[PDB]
């Protein structure tokens, strides 16, 4: 597990998705991951599940501004907090337990070769 390398997420709506390791935590049990988000911009709001997850697409802050500005906070250059998650230059940065990522024998998919 090294910063800058790829892992596959094992839990949640991002289960199965490829992610870059951004930062290994001080407590040595977590890892901040850079992830292509799966968002709806609050479209049908009044717990998401893996089975019903959205398609992956980079975060679009102007789309968030247009559709759900109440939940959008600018934090820095290219950094927004949207619905209490952080997006920097379009990617989600989210902490996962190291035990919830796969670091070994990852096989990039056709789709991942096209993207990354």
């Amino acid at each position: 597990l090294e910063e800058g390398s790829y892992v596959r997420i094992k839990r949640g709506i991002y289960k199965g998705d490829l992610a870059m390791v951004d930062q290994i935590s001080e407590n040595n049990l977590e890892v901040m991951l850079k992830i292509v988000p799966r968002l709806d911009y609050g479209k049908f709001d009044e717990r998401p599940t893996f089975a019903h997850r959205a398609p992956p697409q980079l975060f679009n802050p102007t789309m968030a501004l247009r559709l759900d500005q109440a939940n959008l906070y600018k934090r820095d250059d290219r950094h927004f907090t949207y619905k209490n998650e952080d997006y920097i230059d379009g990617y989600l940065y989210k902490s996962f337990r190291i035990q919830h990522v796969e670091t070994k024998n990852i096989q990039p998919t056709v789709e991942e070769l096209a993207r990354f």
